[PDB]
Parts: structure tokens; sequence; C-alpha cells
């Protein structure tokens, strides 16, 4: 029960194509300008190619978890996570890290960051 | 109105001579141990010379606090203040640091450690 094509009030139209195992593989909109997707092994998407030829890359976690995100250019954030599963952190571009600390129920209690400020 | 001299009930008596300032220079036991005491110009202490000749010595902030503790070895303890006056972080002679968070009125509020543990 995947859905093919698509039709506006209008008439145009959006179509799909799937992987046979029923991952995205392609979209193609009424101007035809087309996006690709690539899908791991476990059904993560894992790199996009928009028009004009640009690319995004990521890293999955073995927990269904992203880990390393790129840009169009090799510029990358990265995350890290604890052992209960929250986001511990979170790293940009220039190294800057963002820390935060939850409760054992996961409720956030602080928020801090590289200079100092809570 | 300073004590020259203290006596207890067995009669053993405890002897003090003073700088011309009022600071205590030296303190006399019955055994006859000795200290010695340095005294800065602001009337803040900033060496003790206890019997056997081990040496303790120490800097002072312009508003009275304390910023660096050496023990008989070359071995110090520092301190960083906030703008507000509290104590920030403690540092150790291994370069651990541990951070404080206060509130406006210096109520504490987070203590956290070198590890991530808070």
């Amino acid at each position: 029960s995947l859905p093919q094509t698509l039709t506006d009030p209008a008439g145009e139209s959006w179509h799909l194509r799937y992987d046979p195992r029923g991952n995205c593989i392609a979209e193609v909109d009424p101007l035809g300008q087309v996006t690709q997707y690539r899908h791991d092994a476990h059904g993560q998407v894992v790199e996009i190619i928009d028009a004009a030829g640009r690319s995004r890359k990521m890293r999955w976690n073995s927990s269904g978890q992203l880990l390393e995100h790129l840009d169009c250019s090799g510029y990358p954030t990265r995350f890290e996570y604890d052992r209960r599963g929250n986001v511990k952190a979170i790293i940009d571009a220039l190294g800057e890290h963002t820390r935060f600390h939850y409760d054992c129920q996961g409720r956030l209690l602080s928020s801090q960051l590289a200079d100092g400020r809570a």
C-alpha cells in the first residue's frame, strides 16, 4: 500500500518510484526536477542528492540515532549520546560544544555552553 | 587591648608577641615550640613557618579573597572568582577543575566536576 502517483486539483502530478524493499529512492515534481535518496541496510537514509548535484551525507547509530550530518560542503555537525539514550552533547563545525544534563526520566534540567553560561 | 600572655589552670602559659601594627608575628607554646607569621601590607597572612622549618605560602586578592595556596612542598591549589564575588571554580594540584553555578543572591544551584557528573 504505497502511493505511486499523486495528483493535485489543478492536474499537476507528483511521481514516486521505490526500492524493492519499499524504501523511497527518487521523487519527481511537476517541474521535472528530481530528488534521489540512498537507504542503508536497516532502512535509514544516508545520502540525499537534490537538484544541481548538491549532496548531503549522514551516519547513523545502531540504536537509530543520528551521529554525523554534513552539508553540501565538508562542514560536519556531530552528536553524542548518553547511556539512557538522550542527546548529551552537540558539536558544531567550529568545534564549540553544548552540553545537556537530564533526569532519570529524561526531563531536561540544565543546558550549558562552552563560554560557561548555563 | 591585645593579650600578651595566657595561663591555663595548670599553670602552663602561652606567649604572643606582636607587630607594631597589632598583627600577630609569633606564638610560643608551653613546650617551647614556636610558630611564625608574615603579614602583608593590608594585614593578610601570606607565609606560615611552623616548627621544623615547614613553610606555607599564599597569595591574596585585592578584595580579600584567597587565590593560591601552597603546602610544605610546591603543590598549589588555585581559586577563581566570579563578578559577584563567589567561588566560581577550584583547581587542584593535578589540574582537575570543579565548577559552581550560583544564583543572583548567591544561593548555590549546581556543582559540577571534570568527569562530567553534576
